[PDB]
RNA sequence: AAGAUGGUAAGGGCCCACGGUGGAUGCCUCGGCACCCGAGCCGAUGAAGGACGUGGCUACCUGCGAUAAGCCAGGGGGAGCCG
């Protein structure tokens, strides 16, 4: 959804690393817990890496500003 | 008493019906063939062609490559979709 590319284009220098490396911690969990709990996702797995790519589109289209 | 002496089928044949085994003929085709026209090179910014991986659960083809049944912009389209 287009609200969390509202937010991104602002963030340039180095927080949107550490801002996605809490969102590969947030399918961690999911991907541990699909052998448990298991049945109220897949939602999840799948909305999760997307959410990762299009955050880490935005972070080389700002460092080729530069090259 | 001297009779053409004859009616029986472990089995065999010919013909007529009724079923099994087999896959020819008829009717089709998302596949080919031969002539015509539009067109006619890609590659060290690393090619033609491949190995291995990727779906919530996956064996095999197709699509993609650690962002992996995908991501970001521009146009078309107008309604149901997650090969």
């Amino acid at each position: 959804m287009r609200k969390q590319l509202e937010e991104a284009r602002k963030l340039s220098p180095v927080e949107l690393e550490k801002l996605v490396r809490e969102k590969k911690r947030e399918l961690m969990e999911l991907r541990f817990q699909a052998s448990i709990g298991q049945l109220s996702q897949n939602h999840k797995i799948r909305d999760l890496k997307r959410q990762i790519a299009r955050l880490l589109t935005v972070l080389n289209e700002k460092r080729r500003q530069n090259a």
